[PDB]
């Protein structure tokens, strides 16, 4: 018997609090998407190998090495997880949490376990700057977590804490501050041409860039908890429109992840903000993923359409909220 | 047969968004305690006529007023109220949105109808700048609502919108952007010698202060989302601590309520801050209630205690957190 783990992709709206004067640091906003979605089956492996297939070589590697530690920790059986469906990895999308999160979960299932899915990723040391996909795997949805507490000696030296998430500093994952389901909207994705960042080049721009001014942390804040937020729990589109459109074009944090991908990213932005068809416009992290909110989609789809041939975009599909996270069924 | 309600108070951290360039407007972070309690028994009144006891006027005529209302909407029974333990009248406790809404549930309970208490609240003319009573009488515990989408025309002159709630335009009651359990940590209930407003003084007052600056509104959704919620949902007691203290002493519209009110409020701010046993401190609403969290509990006892005796308070009480809100019994 195999356990069948389906998942959706995480979107992120932006990092909230990055300044070097604030009680915390990070928070982001993020919702649950169908597609792209992970589709995976995890089984005993026969000969006690542990076996990953279907996914980029970074992340079949983590999956593995996941699988080994999980093993150990559960006493349970060397796993051979087949990726049927894998979240497409380094593009906005969440793809290393969120696959992570099913593929532990689905094996969990497999020796008898029901993890926590927060204490699975703090296993995994998963949720070190974000906890949208850690919170999006659990209940799906639109969420904003809380970031981490800045300890007393963040201030002195705040590049220590604010770091991306390769090298930021061993803590939990934050939990959500707000969960709710996401409305019946659409969701426009975009995969624009925009390039996949080094290491060691993310980490250098991110310290050329934080710590931001403590004003745009707390704008950020504003915007999200009171824009963002709000909107989707009222299930109110223009409300909700008009606060992406003020984190996508006047975002501290998100306008300088702009401008780092430049013209592939920042001339799909601003088409979406000229186009009639298309009423809000974001980035997911650094893309390439973008994603829209309509109320004319079928204006929307021909817009798409036409992106797509021309070449400047790589590909475009509708999708809805995932308002549970994964879910599982036993298979053959 | 009667229908015995029991409802918690509302504490207020603070109102959020005053600005004249925001989305939306208000927005409340708030808590539901046990003491000061509200104890109502509502049965048909054999002679048809409805009667309120156990209130101030005020109240007493708003609760008849709105047992009519209810009468006529769910072609029920002419109801007498007995309200055994009212919470006190304009003293920071939302009395009248927390009573009204009791009163009107355990009504309901008696004509076979059980209400949305918001929809309920939106009924009584409540929630036209807070949602903090509304919300915690259905789910008890800490809540942040979003306030208000601000209009088109709110620009152009903003003091239209941002009033008291006696002189806010007509609007429903703003819904929970967050709600959590409160933790199991025990609050210090202080009576000052704050005084109770009048209308016109009280909306002179609000137009003096409101617009604030945009930056504030900022702070203080940060102060608020990003400082006060992530603490109580991580149950941090010295990161909520000073997210308290930071709205207390820095709070924009906070300080502006406490100089309104002067040395009465000021001075036990002042003393609570100063108090080794006293680790945060607040003002509800304008007060007179104040409210104070410790980790030296009996400290904090024997330095209130002296604080009654030498007549700079009135009262002083421990309460725990309400994590249900309203609740009823049908009793003979
Ligand atoms: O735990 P999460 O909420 O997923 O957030 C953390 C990860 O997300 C971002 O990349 P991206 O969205 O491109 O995901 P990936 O790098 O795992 O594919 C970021 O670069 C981290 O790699
Ligand atoms: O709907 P709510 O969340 O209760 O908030 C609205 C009411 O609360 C404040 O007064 P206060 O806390 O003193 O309550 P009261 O004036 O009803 O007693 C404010 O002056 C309003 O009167
Ligand atoms: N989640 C992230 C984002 C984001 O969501 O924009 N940017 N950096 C990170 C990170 O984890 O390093
Ligand atoms: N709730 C309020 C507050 C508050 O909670 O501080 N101040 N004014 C109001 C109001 O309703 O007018
Ligand atoms: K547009
Ligand atoms: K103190
Ligand atoms: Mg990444
Ligand atoms: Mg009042």
């Amino acid at each position: 018997g195999a356990v069948r783990v389906s998942a959706p992709a995480r979107l992120s709206f932006t990092l909230i609090s990055l300044d070097g004067s604030s009680l915390r640091r990070n928070g982001i906003a993020a919702m649950a998407v169908d597609r792209p979605g992970l589709t995976a089956e995890v089984r005993e492996a026969a000969d006690g190998i542990v076996a990953v297939t279907g996914t980029a070589e970074e992340t079949a590697r983590e999956l593995a090495a996941a699988l080994e530690a999980l093993r150990k920790l559960w006493d349970g059986p060397a796993a051979r997880v087949d990726v049927l469906e894998a979240l497409p990895q380094h593009s906005g999308f969440g793809s290393k949490t969120s696959t992570l999160l099913a593929v532990g979960h689905a094996y969990g299932r497999l020796c008898g376990v029901e993890p926590d899915l927060r204490e699975l990723a703090r296993t995994l040391g998963r949720g070190r700057v974000s906890g949208a996909s850690t919170g999006l795997s659990a209940y799906g949805g639109f969420l904003v977590d809380g970031g981490h507490v800045n300890p007393p000696d963040f201030a002195e030296a705040p590049q220590k804490y604010l770091r991306p998430s390769r090298f930021a500093q061993q803590v939990a994952p934050p939990k959500p501050v707000v969960r709710l389901d996401f409305p019946d909207w659409p969701v426009l994705v975009l995969l624009t041409h925009g390039r996949h960042l080094g290491g060691q080049e993310e980490l250098e721009w991110f310290h050329s860039v934080a710590p931001i001014p403590a004003e745009e942390s707390w704008r950020t804040s504003h915007l999200v908890f009171m824009g963002l937020a709000p909107a989707v729990l009222e299930q109110d589109f223009d409300a909700f429109c008009a606060a992406v459109n003020e984190i996508t074009f006047t975002g501290h944090f998100k306008q300088a992840q702009i401008a780092f991908q430049g013209d592939a990213v920042a001339d799909v932005l601003e088409a979406g903000r000229a186009a009639p068809s298309v009423d809000a416009i974001a980035l997911s992290v650094t893309g390439p993923a973008c994603f829209a909110f309509t109320k004319r989609p079928e204006d929307a789809e021909r817009w798409a359409w036409e992106l797509k041939n021309r070449g400047l975009i790589r590909d475009f599909w509708f999708t809805r909220a995932n308002n549970q996270g994964l879910a599982t069924t036993v298979v053959s």
